[PDB]
């Protein structure tokens, strides 16, 4: 048993919500929040830059000093760090972003990175900005995560979309 509320069961292990990732992770406190990064975490818009503001900026000044060590992600990576105010931890994974040509297939190995962890509260990778089909990527996380991952989808009328066309 777990705190999360008001998600529809799509599967054993997925669960979906329309919501705001960042009040849904306020309100929980989940051990992992996942962020929707780029590889040189600049946090800048979308599901990152919404997360980070409500870190006051925390979130990005760790990046840049976690940058600054170690260089750039990978596309299909990621790497663990604080989850600030908003969780215990935040999961920094970068999905292709399709707007600048990145392979769709990297999606699947970007999705692999929440099978380390046993819980998550999560965006659906590569949506929104990214550029990439969200029903799409609903059905690569179904197929590719095998813990337990809460996905926040912040459109209303996305969710429904997804809901009704799941198979
Ligand atoms: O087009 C849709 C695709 C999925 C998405 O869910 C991605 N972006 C977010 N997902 C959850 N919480 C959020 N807060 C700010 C941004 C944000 C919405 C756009
Ligand atoms: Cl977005």
């Amino acid at each position: 048993v777990n705190s999360f509320s008001g998600y529809l069961k799509l599967t054993d292990n997925v669960y979906i919500k329309n919501a705001d990732i960042v009040e849904e992770a306020k309100k929980v406190k989940p051990t992992v929040v996942v962020n929707a990064a780029n590889v040189y975490l600049k946090h800048g818009g979308g599901v990152a830059g919404a997360l980070n503001k409500a870190t006051n900026n925390a979130m990005q000044v760790e990046s840049d000093d976690y940058i600054a060590t170690n260089g750039p992600l990978k596309v299909g990576g990621s790497c663990v760090l604080s989850g600030h105010n908003l969780a215990k931890h935040c999961l920094h994974v970068v999905g292709p972003n399709v707007n600048k040509g990145e392979d769709i297939q990297l999606l699947k190995s970007a999705y692999e990175n929440f099978n380390q962890h046993e819980v998550l509260l999560a965006p659906l990778l590569s949506a929104g900005i990214f550029g990439a089909d969200p029903i799409h990527s609903l059905r690569v996380c179904v197929d590719t995560v095998r813990t337990n991952v809460y996905l926040a989808v912040f459109d209303k009328n996305l969710y429904d979309k997804l809901v009704s066309s799941f198979l």
